[PDB]
């Protein structure tokens, strides 16, 4: 019998992975017990990114195996092209139900659906194709209905249960525990529909997309993770001498720095992300933390379950986010711009049996469309011709293929959408308003399609302080990451069709 | 605000409904409150029929509003053409999201999805356009996981949870329970999802279909609704001198008394239907009652909730059943063949507000192909052209209207499927295994394509027993009824395109 | 090699073919000496009709095979559905290049192009799917603009070459010559595209559909074809003693007799079809019989061609008509109603080679759907499993199969169109406005879906003169003929999934 | 009125326009009045390039407004995806009939028909969406019967028309005339569909796509076309001193130089493009001017009947070609590669009435896909938002817009096709087989996905013969124009839906 549990956190940054912490003489300042078993079991990827940001783009790139560049559901409230195959299709076409808990945040096509559809009210939702089994619904109606059921008498405005305990509290960065006890948290609903879906199973095959919305804000948690970790045990946020000399590095950051507030991040928040002292982010990171350990305890009941039943060793687990998070670095919070934090993210592989390479840790360079394909080759399917992903299935036997890629790549897309509009600061049209990244152990080439370029080198500005695109001295280094993009592009055009070819021995199919 | 709940049971029979019973001067020897209260505040519906049986074609014309001559899903296990509009797809269409609790056993469409779905191993799956809140999921796998993660140890085969209580127990007719208690039963598991979707809701606007699989067989209830009724006093079954002369009227007749098994309708059970005795019966109807009391006891939890927030009076509630049951009259079970019991089902309708004709039962003949259209209506939406069915509302203020239908019309296709193949005994290829009938106060014809047909008395022969149509006395009644037949082909072929026009002006479209 | 051509006339009736005259010992007044060797070397059925009338429904029922309850093209001007396979798309399923010449009057399916697609304002254009090479185009101009390309000078207006011939001629039935020379006659045209066609072909395999629009109306023919035959040679028109009279059998037949306009069918002319002296009606069917034997004639150019190439015994050749033609009887002029001689239409056949059944005429009933499936079993093809039709194949070998329908059918749906709207006289709504017919050697059958129905004698009464429908004494017959109707309704339901399962093996396939 | 006039040659270069060449000061050594009356009337675009090369994928930009990146024809015999909105089904979306003469070579969506089709034989047939009314047809059959109707004998292999006349010919450059006669030619044939075509209309509206296949090879001119010209009076070939010098410059330059034979351009001529001398090279461009004036001569028929219909004023008049051709220059033949001659391609428009800019010529850069734009415009239509192009009509009436691209930009993909196979040579998979070229007055960079890139100085190596980009001192250079490369790819990733938005008042869309 052959299972996957594709585990999908949301906005838990690379760098709170302990594992690799440990692995580079650092202090592991949270704790994950059960991400570390399947870290030592397994392989852990340690240059992983999600190919675009936020939610609706990583998970279309997720979900498809394609880049921005081929799905275009290039940012939130935009929608994805039905003609796109996506894994829970794809699953179905190998004889797998596509069970899933959490979201997608997928907006339908319009030439699909009426234009008085109620999933055009909100930021998406299910992709076509998914069999829920525990949705968040819209407006996380799925959950709190859960809550309600469960006989906890709700606020008239649903989220504040995530203002911090106590009439007299100040919303913000917090000491004190959200308003929502532990058993009925998101993470312990997404955690019991995990466990009615196995149970209901009963040892068959299955594969199921486990999301957990956390550790995404409001950065407020439940008791006692509210307090699980001190501030002054977080690693600081790093970020320029103020916000005014940070913006200058370009328009792009100028931005997001003037116009992030901290009420996206804590339930009732007022005033600029920028602003926030260096306690208050640490308190922030210590909450972050509190809220990662959550999932991670909920994932001992999981892995309890399949423990139990034997069914562990018949199951390929993937572990991943959606995206990473700034925390602070940068003056920023959220998934947005083009710096390392918002892109990198964890990704563990444990293989079905005894791996052999249980507990090693990879550096070589994947993104986030290689999971479907790794999903399906692993099942015996055929990769769809059109993924721009690759099966990571050779990194868990005999490692890095020869011919794997040598740089990273991701994209964002910054067109105006209902709540952030930057378009009239910026002077941009919407077909303008994007950027691609490639970047390796040494350089990284931020190539905006009509803003300035950016270019760092890694090893000296591992934080991504100094612009070097515009030095003449860097004019062939420049010249080259330039070029190795605009190589991926035309290597990356799309591949629906372009293996067929007439003659005159009929319909023919090209395969190298 | 308005609302809409769509109640639809499964194999409840119009003779199981008190107010028509009490109506009549007949005893009322079951107890359904909360359906007598709905009786009480809305219109009654006596002449309603499903337009074909069983589940899979039943639940295509009550979603689709087209006859099974259109829809073409015409046994359990064929495939409904992704074609035509269903109810889910035209609730987005006036802004409603299409929620669903229950199932609707529908195959999907093989020009759409891979040979390999999964969705092809089972008797159907959620019907395309529907938002599901509480799906009894292929083989039950939601409510056995709900029963599972409620703590329940279920044994080995899950379907002996319906095994009457006790090792030495005999299966078949019981006035045992069943091996499960009444706070883990299905009815419980369909109305929890049903109260978590309200209180997720939380005052919106909603439409939600809640079904029921009960009174569906096995034909055993938890305690204490297995011991709620005497055997003594149920109406009694009402069927021919012996199955021999039973199967004499017609060929069908003679498949099913033959080929009808026990165990299809009691957990475990052997032997045919067709030879349970009188008391065997009457023990079958006392817990097919248990059942619906149950169900009743249910609709008082959802009710209570709407009452308590104050939604009820905003609600247009319909009650209704997919198809009816033999229940051992004509010594059949199921839902099969022509006769009346399987094609008669209940129909309320309380309006939002006091309803003009609170209280009143309507004689006008409906049919299952009216309620979306009638829910269409009642939203604001225009009624599609492709319906078969017309909307309702107007027997809810002023009555039935002049021009309304003056028969009752339904269909049902025999040819093979996995577990009932009747051609081989028919000597009938797959295209030709179907009827239709036709049918008023006074007169029932049913037409074979490729059979003998029937034609009834009613009035002289309520119970179907005396076939008609070969005596040369009825030759004149016979023409008439099947010019009838005819003529309701002819005016119910496919409306997909007819009203559009080429012409001088361009295209156009006819209203009249 | 395998060549199959299939010649398409237009509103040729099934009366007006010489080798069945002769069969009978009638004298054969007309003269078609290259169908005649048809005749000679293939099989003749004398029992043919289409299945609907007139043009565009018959078009999309020769080139689907289906009857008009399933493709839903039920009048001129309405759309054809695009869900069902026509013959050019079959034909590329074989391998084969579906070449057109003519028209096949075809309206657009909405849903797939623009509203203001200028195929929208013409009774019909190209059916999607066959490649033309001799289109007659809109509004003619692809005849046209070859008669002004060929040097002919053409009047204002065009359809003005068909008035006859002096600036003192009365419009309307005449003895004098068109306007047009014979060398630019339409026959000449279409004839020219298909000798165009073959000599490109060079030898390889063909399909090619052959149309012409003679003998369709203006009744004018090219000289010296207008004075060909004699009016006193033809055979006298069948009809009623006066026009009243003719139109009280019906109120169908009334709206037509009433109706129906001599301009429709002479050029120019004023004045009711209906009040057409018999000196008239005689003069018009002489000038028919002059425009099909100038179509006969340019088939003898084709068939030469075919000879002097050697291909003549590789090719099926199979003619036939879209519909008849009323010809006077009746009061009446067009294919409209319900009598035979507006269904009743040719069909010869001569496959390849040595006929096994060369001369034979053929009495079994056929029908206009069985031509598809004919060809598409000739070429190797399997027949789609949609179609109504069945393979003609087994009549030119071992002769008619034990299993052959026993009735002829056909349809006719009269619902508004821009230039004729019957629906106020008759009271009737748009979908309500049908009928249809069974007939076998001794009674015909008419059953409206909204009118009173028609019964005849056809021994008696060959001539559809004396409807019996009402009468008491024929109440078993006609109850006979509506159920054989009633059946036929039930085993032609759509097709298009009803032989797919879904099971516990996965998705599979019934074949009988 | 509005008609639209589209004239597409094939293969005819940007410099053999004589009103540039006099413009220039250059010797005019061709004669072509009617395009001349164009440019007098008319704008004339100067640096007019196809987006891609060869037919296929040119007629692919030039019918959907889209760069290859986008429509992915992206080679003769690679399907185009249905998806993409062409031209004619633009068209039918404002009225018009798409009707054209010539050829699309486009190879059907394999999702849309049978693996069988015919279509899938050839190099490409008719685009979805037109109305043929003079297609060349599968292998040049629909001339090829036009000829054999006129009374031409044709010769056993049909082509062998264009063998130079005399059984003693030599195949290859002559001086001799092919084997048809002036008025059986090819352009003669597109020229009287043409005129059949404008005659049928009769003064209506009309657009017409009016494609000639000349001057596209076998480079041999009907009689006396073949000695128009001197070889003496042609302008040189531009090529390095050798064909190995010439090699040396890119391995793609060196599997065209090795691999291109005189057969594909001389009908049954042997040996290799590379070696033929500068005389045959001059007899060859003769015979080339030769079949472009012979063009001229035909366009002189149709504007003659566009003169006395009096309709010249109410057409807006379109010239321009698929493509260039090398004609011998960098020792090549054909259109392939990255050299200027292949992709620079005549543009004139003249406008219904006295035209602003009537004589100009226009040095702003457009580019094929900016044709389909124009033509919707001019006719009140809106351009498709998936659109790469934009409408020229600015241009006659103020000029060129502040915002117009300041580059010209085209592509080439080379993977392996049944008649010519690089892959093997280059080392390269089928998806890494392209580049994108981007230049302006001053420079021109050629971008391969994984060779090496080149870069040339156009002023002082106007003919491309020296490769600077692997040259450190043009390090910013290169650097800055693959900069303006990727940016390009990035405004123009797909577009189909990325205007639209979901929000809280449902479904909207962006416009600026």
């Amino acid at each position: 019998k052959k299972n996957v549990l594709l585990i999908v956190v949301d906005q838990w940054r690379a760098d709170f992975v302990p594992h690799v912490l440990r692995a580079d003489g650092k202090i592991d300042f949270l704790k994950t017990p059960n991400l570390d078993r399947l870290c030592r079991e397994g392989v852990t990827f340690r240059n992983h990114v999600t190919t675009c940001v936020p939610a609706g783009p990583a998970r279309a790139s997720l979900l498809t195996g394609l880049y921005l560049m081929n799905h275009r559901a290039v940012q939130n409230t935009v929608p994805l092209d039905q003609r796109h195959l996506n894994l829970g299709k794809a699953l179905r076409g190998v004889g797998y139900d596509p069970a899933l808990i959490g979201y997608t945040t997928t907006v339908p096509d319009p030439r699909t659906t009426s234009p008085n559809d109620p999933r055009f009210r909100v930021l998406g939702d299910l992709m076509d194709g998914f069999h829920p089994v525990g949705a968040f619904e819209p407006n996380m109606e799925g959950y709190f209905g859960w809550v309600a059921q469960n006989g906890f008498d709700l606020p008239e405005h649903r989220p504040d249960i995530w203002l911090p305990e106590g009439e007299d509290a100040v919303a913000g960065a917090t000491d004190r525990p959200s308003r929502i006890p532990k058993e009925f948290s998101d993470s312990t609903f997404f955690t019991e529909r995990a466990l009615t879906y196995l149970k209901g199973r009963d040892g068959k095959p299955f594969f199921l997309h486990l999301g957990y919305y956390r550790p995404h804000p409001p950065f407020v948690a439940s008791a006692p993770y509210h307090a699980m970790y001190r501030p002054e045990d977080m690693p600081a946020p790093i970020r320029a001498a103020n916000p005014d000399i940070e913006a200058a590095q370009h328009p792009l950051m100028k931005f997001y720095v003037d116009s992030i507030r901290r009420g996206s991040f804590f339930q009732g928040a007022e005033g600029s992300g920028a602003t926030l002292d260096e306690a208050e982010l640490r308190q922030m990171r210590a909450t972050y933390c509190g809220l990662i350990t959550e999932v991670d305890d909920c994932l001992g009941r999981v892995f309890s379950y399949l423990d139990e039943t034997g069914q562990w060793d018949d199951t390929l687990i993937i572990f991943t986010s959606d995206h990473g998070e700034q925390l602070g670095d940068h003056h920023l919070l959220g998934k947005i711009g083009y710096n390392d934090p918002s892109f990198r993210i964890p990704l563990v592989i444990k293989d079905a049996g005894e791996n052999a390479r249980a507990g090693a840790i990879e550096s070589g360079f994947t993104e986030s469309i290689d999971v479907m394909p790794t999903i399906l080759d692993w099942l015996g399917g055929k990769i769809p011709h059109a993924c721009d992903g690759l099966s990571l299935l050779p990194f868990l036997s005999e490692g890095r293929p020869q011919d794997w890629r040598t740089e990273l790549h991701y994209e964002y897309d910054f067109r105006d959408v209902y709540y952030s509009e930057p378009q009239s600061f910026l002077g941009l049209g919407m077909n303008d308003c994007s950027l691609c990244v490639i970047q390796d152990e040494r350089y990284k080439y931020v190539h905006f399609a009509a803003l300035p370029p950016l270019f760092f080198d890694l090893r000296h500005d591992p934080n991504e302080f100094t612009n070097l695109a515009d030095d003449p001295a860097y004019a062939a280094l420049v010249r080259d990451y330039a070029q190795k993009a605009l190589s991926w592009r035309l290597k990356h055009a799309d591949r629906t069709l372009t293996h067929y070819r007439s003659g005159p021995e009929g319909l023919s199919e090209r395969s190298h």
